[PDB]
């Protein structure tokens, strides 16, 4: 909701400044948030890029060409992992990521400084806004530096979570859990304040009024001399008449906010979209349980990695040269050690398919009909040649 | 946010001084931090380096060459492990690790003494800063010694965790959990203070107001001599009229922080990226359960070890001679006992693929089509020769 | 951090004196620490040394020669086990181990007496320090004995845990748990002090004021005569009018510090890097559970033994003669009864590999392509001769 | 730290006098220590000795010779077990065990009466002390009897636990757990004192102040005679006006030390290197669970038995005739029922290797190449003859 008009320029949708505040108050000041974002950074930054062929609109075997050399080395002395980490961090903190390619290398673009330029759309009447290009200013708008612009067809824009109230904006998942982050920080502050302003008394001695203060001090010094340290333990305490001694503990069980800290961690993890056990956090429990790590791994992978990877590939592919209407950019995860179980499941499925095809061929069916039926799950496509692999007798 | 300019020198990005403070306050003064760092170092410093070839983008078999003897023996008296461990420790402590070749030997440079020299980037306006080279000085920035320069293509820069507010440097993962470490030290000091400041009496005796202090001292000495130790134990006590005796111990519930200390350990372990059971830290429970050790090991390996090795190989590949556009440096860990289960699973999956391939070929399909179908998971690419291995009959 | 300059000698990095204090206050004064270090000594001191061949930089079959005779018998009437135990103890206590070979035997070198001599490194400018040799003085520096030096190429230096703040120093894992050791010792002292200064009263008799002390003593003697010993049990006690009797127990449940002793043992074991169950300690539990001993054994072996063994072999190998650029020193663990499960797993993996190779050969592929594909996990390397083991019919 | 010099004699290292004290204070006066030592002795004294040959470094089949009859019958009337048990007991008590051959018979020397004679080592300055020989005296050092010397190559020295502060001697594992033993004895004495110093009354009766003592005695005798034992049980009691009766037993919660005593037993067992269940000590629980006995036996065997036998064989090998550079003395334990499961597992693993070898040969590989591949775990060493055991066809 940053639409504004310039008296001598095209309308531009402004950018926010919550990037710096979020980065300084959540990434570098909170434990769970840093852990979840670090897990995301480690996991979703190991894929590669390849062309995938399309036949009749269906994906098929992949191939590689020289035009993907830029993605392998985004700049001098750097790998694709650095790119993926930087864009994941940018999308997590500011909700947007901007990259442009200059002279064969990719230059990172700070999110909060980039502005998006739009223009009116004519049909008559006005129907929304049309995207034209970007405007970048050094050090912010008020810095007075000369801004430099770009074209819409030469800049990558990574916004995985669309802003509902805007046409070309992104949003971060840290916003709806600011209350939880502040609550956790306040709880930690309160628990730490106990060791700075808290008194831990052991014995409370009540003195008879008929006592000289100096004698009281001398008696207290003697008591401290005789009953201090582990050496002077398990002795007997003699009290002069008219005195009283009482034992007082503490309130150590008041700094325990497990039933609320666990809920806060649960909300933070849910916003991050990562199972707590993968992060490692314990939420209301003595410790995290690793008995069901496989299901959590399956959930995390198949519910976060693949959609993010495909969205990222689609966003990146527009800046690359055009192969045509059949070849499209796609990711590859054939040598990642995080999806070995998925690879095994796919291999088992393909083995079962092959065994079914062999069984159908044995019965004497036409091979093309058999493979079509197996690939489409429609038994009506089977066409019988008219011969059987077994001898059929007149009786 | 450490950009600085010199009135007679190139602008440089500055490095914080948290290295020595962290090393002297957490690494050598805390249990869980030292344990996590030790586990990371020992597990991670075991990998080896090889040249890997890629065929049409997809990787292929590895091969050795005479260019890797510098990695096998990084310095006289050294080993690859001695360099991997040092880099991991430096990265975990300060977030950076600078290495360079000096007369054919790898030489370390202290991270707190190294700066980065940058130059303006011109497209016309500035579009960020360009990394030119490095700068090193012995004894610190203010030491007064003559600085030593370098080039960005002869210095190895290792930073696995990017810093959103820093153009090129990284950040250490110990910064956001300083509160937990300080709380743990405070709890330890509160535990220790009990045996040095607190006292534990056995019997509290109240005497008659008119009792003579000398007589009280005599009676106290007698009763102490007659009821000392287990030798004079389980006896009877006779109190003169007007005297009382009570039993008041020390409440141990005050010295108990299992829940909060366990939560702190869990958060530290989560920040370190290592499952608690592998480190060994019992947290909130009596002890750690080694029943889910397989799941914990798989989590640790897949989540952390492989991406770190990939990033390290990518950083090392810069200073190496340019083998070509296909051969790239890649780690090899086929002789690490920590990863035997993954090799087992890969062996079973390869056997499954072999069975599927044999079954598909036996049915009568063209072998290369079968290979393509299994390598791409697409049955449409299959091609039938037109022949079957079963004797069909027209009747 | 012991860099210093000599007015008439090369700069030497000093050694500490905490060796004696640690050895006398932890090894010979604590239970858990002694147990963990004894387990380490027993386990990691049973390997042997052999040459391992390298083809294309990859490990292969091993062989033995006469140059390893020195390692088998390090000195007269001694085995390699004594060497391994001594260096493990030295690395555990002082963090360093020094050995030099003289006249065909290895002479042990006390750690705290050895000094490391360095020199300035010139590139111009200064870049760190360069290691040159060692200096050894009898009985310490102040003893006044004539020091004897050595060369860097003839002394073994075993420092598994590098000191972050120094270039050629080691560090012990006992330092970060000194607080836990002191807490455990203080707890034991406090629990033992109960039997020396603690009174255990059974009955408290309150006497009527109108009583002669001599009569009181006589009555107490009669009471002790009639109600002492297991023979005079379960009788009746008659009290003269004006008296009072009360039953008083004790505070036996105050010397129980399980909830803190268990945590201390947990931290000590985590620092030692050994599972508690292997040590045998119970931490907050009634007794240690041996139901999951296999997982703990796997963790201990594959996370501590192999990295330590390879680091030790690399450190030792530099003093041995040079075979060339393909043969390197390595350890052997083929007849150790602690890795039988690992041997079985490796045998199963190799059996599966062999079965897969046989299956691939059956289908009619070229054997070299089959073995290359199995050894590299790349199906694209398979080359088909053009023949099949089954008869293919025209129908 | 027992280095001493004589004004007219070679310098000698001194031996402490903890042997007799330990033997008379812990071995013959404590339960757990005696049980642990008995288990160690009985389990460990069952091994036999054989000559083992090594081929190219790796060991090979064993063989007997006429040189081992001295080990089979160490003395007239003795057996190998009688010597192994004595050495194990001496090592566990004093940390050393000295044996020598006297006219073809093994003779024991008391560890507390044996010293070590040393000489300065010259490289020029001193570089430690050189072990020259031994010295023995009957009745102790101050006994005044004439000392008897020996040579370092005719005396068997057994010390499995090195002493960091001692140049050549070892230390016993009972030293660091003296506190636990003393605490256990104190607890036992406190338990025993209850039945000798404490009294247990059944009924407490308060009488009227004006009651005649003779009348009170008469009434007490009558009520005791009418309410004694279970014969006159469950009757009614009539108290005269002004008399009272209460019920006050003895609180048994005072005599209870299950947690602390169990912890002490656990620590003693851990120091002894034996799992608690094998010893049988219930610790903190009602009883010990024999369900994990297999895991406990494997832990005990692998952790302790094999290294001790290896060290013993190494020590014994010194005094034996020099067979050569390949044959070395090695223990044999193939007829010990305690190790049947390990032989079972080895049999299964050998069967797995046999199956793998047969499968590899059947495919058509050269047999020696198969043997090398299975002995080294490297498929690259395999060589194909060029032949297959399946009838291939060009179509």
């Amino acid at each position: 909701p940053r639409i504004q008009q310039t008296l001598a320029g095209p309308s531009t949708e402004l950018a926010p400044d919550t990037f710096v505040g979020l980065a300084t108050q959540a990434y570098q000041a909170n434990g769970p948030v840093f852990a979840c974002m670090l897990v995301r950074q480690l996991v979703f930054s190991s894929v590669r890029f390849r062309w995938q062929r399309l036949r009749d609109g269906k994906p098929s075997d992949t191939f590689g060409s020289g035009d993907l050399q830029i993605l392998e080395t985004p700049w001098k002395g750097g790998t694709t992992q650095d790119m993926l980490s930087r864009m994941i961090q940018d999308a997590d903190l500011a909700g947007n990521s901007y990259w442009t390619i200059v002279d064969g290398e990719f230059v990172r673009m700070r999110p909060d400084w980039v502005d998006v330029v739009v223009e009116e759309r004519m049909v008559g009447g006005q129907l929304g806004w049309r995207k034209v290009g970007y405007l970048y200013t050094e050090g912010g708008r008020q810095s007075g530096n000369e801004p430099v612009g770009f074209l819409a067809e030469d800049v990558v824009h990574f916004a995985p979570i669309p802003d509902p109230l805007a046409s070309y904006r992104g949003m971060s998942w840290l916003t709806p859990i600011l209350r939880e982050i502040r609550a956790d920080q306040a709880m930690s502050k309160h628990q730490a304040k106990f060791f700075d302003n808290g008194a831990t008394v052991n014995l409370v001695i009540k003195h008879n009024p008929m006592a000289d203060p100096a004698a009281v001090k001398k008696w207290a010094d003697e008591v401290n001399s005789k009953h201090a340290g582990v050496d002077n333990a398990w002795k007997n305490l003699n009290l002069y008449p008219g005195a009283d001694a009482e034992v007082v503990g503490s309130n150590l069980q008041e700094i325990d906010f497990k039933n609320v800290r666990g809920g806060g961690e649960t909300r933070i993890a849910a916003a991050a979209g990562v199972p707590p056990v993968i992060v490692g956090l314990s939420e209301g429990l003595a410790a995290a349980t690793y008995s069901n790590y496989g299901q959590a791994r399956r959930r995390l992978a198949d519910g976060t990695a693949h959609p993010l990877w495909q969205n990222l590939s689609g966003c990146i592919g527009h800046v690359m040269p055009d192969m045509g209407p059949d070849v499209r950019l796609w990711y590859d995860a054939d040598d990642v050690p995080f999806l070995r179980e998925d690879e095994k499941d796919a291999a088992d499925i393909q083995k079962v398919r092959a065994e079914t095809i062999n069984t159908l061929i044995t019965a004497g069916y036409e091979p093309d009909s058999v493979v079509a039926a197996v690939n489409s799950g429609d038994l009506r496509l089977l066409k019988h040649t008219g011969l059987t692999s077994v001898q059929l007798l007149p009786p």
